[PDB]
């Protein structure tokens, strides 16, 4: 992949994530090996740019060699788009716990397999943990979206740029932070925290985000305030406020015109 | 007319103001009685709720026969669709001027005409006009919009929620505010002055908008920031930032559903 200081880009393939209208990243979410691959059949004919897994919805987690059977499924039958792996921690809002060790180790093996263009790590793992991580992914081409999530509402726009900014510090290769708004003023803190990271202190595209119906502008605006990238559902949402792959592409084509 | 401050609406025929999704009003820009008859054609295929005479392009704006003959051409080609008769006054972007007094006597002979459902005054034109006008509007069964604009910079919230209210005590049925954005910034200060003014306060609708391709953004989102409608383009768009009268209630519908 490649990644351009000047431009805020990440290439990653042939999509240049931080140019043009906001990527469109759709989640996948089987308990299975046999819903994985249904989910993923269904999605190849829906209009997305980069398909994020994530892993803590799968069962089989613990077993090093499901993981690594079910990115390869993926990769059979969606060739042609990113794939970003995402567990989700049990602290953040995932569907399951691993140890630290047990979800950097499982983030290794991502990285190892080359079937992942992309790696998902939370800020709020560990520095030194997060710091070997990305460097890990980084030494094998593979790159990282650092997350932060508050699920219960808006930190102040001043924390959620620090968080931002943090995230760079600590190499992420495109820093992402989605919060709860509790009332509509929450959500323009979002954008507002948005557009200062965005235009004060990113060298990189990051991707931010007002969750629940409230927030749904948060997931449309992101060419103009500043996120280059945006969730869309092809049928459940992996979390509130994301609308339909198809109704979110018309609408990032018509803001983008 | 009607309007209610239990669900803050405004109705006018059978469209009602402040319900549901954001209304749409397209403007009628021509110089002669013969081109708004024809823009008035274009305009009827087109999916809008509110028809906007822009009168400060009309020629002959000072003879009163020949502006009553434009109305009634004008509803001849529109039947089903309420229509507001907006003179926009040099000051505040206009094509033409009127002294205050021509101003206020053309806005009563709309009213008189029984041709027009609305009207547009200006909140600068002056207390004490203003206040006797709406309550001329009123006593014929004619809703008044008042309206502010600033082609060139965006106010602070507190300014721009201070003309609202200011509105509102004059009498105002529909407070409407137009601001420029010179930042991405501004966008979000005018959000926030429609949520500040609108939530939990307002007891009528309010309409807002901060102009041109960087506030787009405010004319898609205002069912959960506030404002009632929003302008689209038929043809030409009467301020920078329209977007097609179509493309317009795609948006809305996506984000109402
Ligand atoms: O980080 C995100 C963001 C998200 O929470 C959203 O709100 O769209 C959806 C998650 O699947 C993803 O890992
Ligand atoms: O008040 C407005 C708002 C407007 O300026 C706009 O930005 O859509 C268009 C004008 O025709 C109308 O009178």
């Amino acid at each position: 992949y490649f990644q351009s200081n000047a431009m805020k880009t990440v290439t990653v393939r042939d999509l240049v994530v931080g140019e043009g209208a906001p990527k469109i990243i759709v989640s996948l979410m089987g308990k299975t090996i046999t819903d994985v691959k249904s989910e993923a059949l269904a999605y190849r004919e829906a209009d997305f740019d980069i398909l994020e897994w994530r892993v803590d919805h799968f069962a089989n987690v613990t077993t090093a060699e499901s993981v690594l059977e079910a990115a390869g499924a993926i990769r059979e039958i969606i060739t042609d788009k990113p794939l970003l792996f995402t567990f989700r921690s049990a602290k953040e809002g995932g569907e399951q716990a691993l140890t630290t060790g047990q979800y950097i180790d499982l983030n290794r093996a991502a990285v190892d397999s080359g079937l992942v263009d992309m790696i998902d790590l939370e800020l709020f793992t560990g520095d030194d943990e997060v710091k070997a991580t990305v460097g890990y992914a980084h030494q094998h081409n593979v790159a990282v979206i650092m997350s932060n999530h508050d699920f219960h509402k808006t930190p102040a726009a001043e924390e959620i740029v620090q968080r931002l900014r943090k995230m760079q510090e600590l190499g992420a290769d495109i820093p992402m932070i989605a919060v709860m708004p509790q009332t509509k003023a929450d959500v323009l803190t979002l954008l507002t925290a948005t557009v200062e990271m965005q235009e004060r202190y990113a060298d990189r595209p990051i991707i931010t985000m007002s969750m629940s119906k409230t927030g749904v502008i948060s997931r449309l605006a992101g060419e103009v305030f500043g996120s280059a990238a945006t969730f869309g559902a092809v049928k459940k949402a992996s979390a509130p406020g994301q609308i339909s792959v198809a109704d979110l592409r018309t609408v990032l084509t018509i803001l983008h015109q």
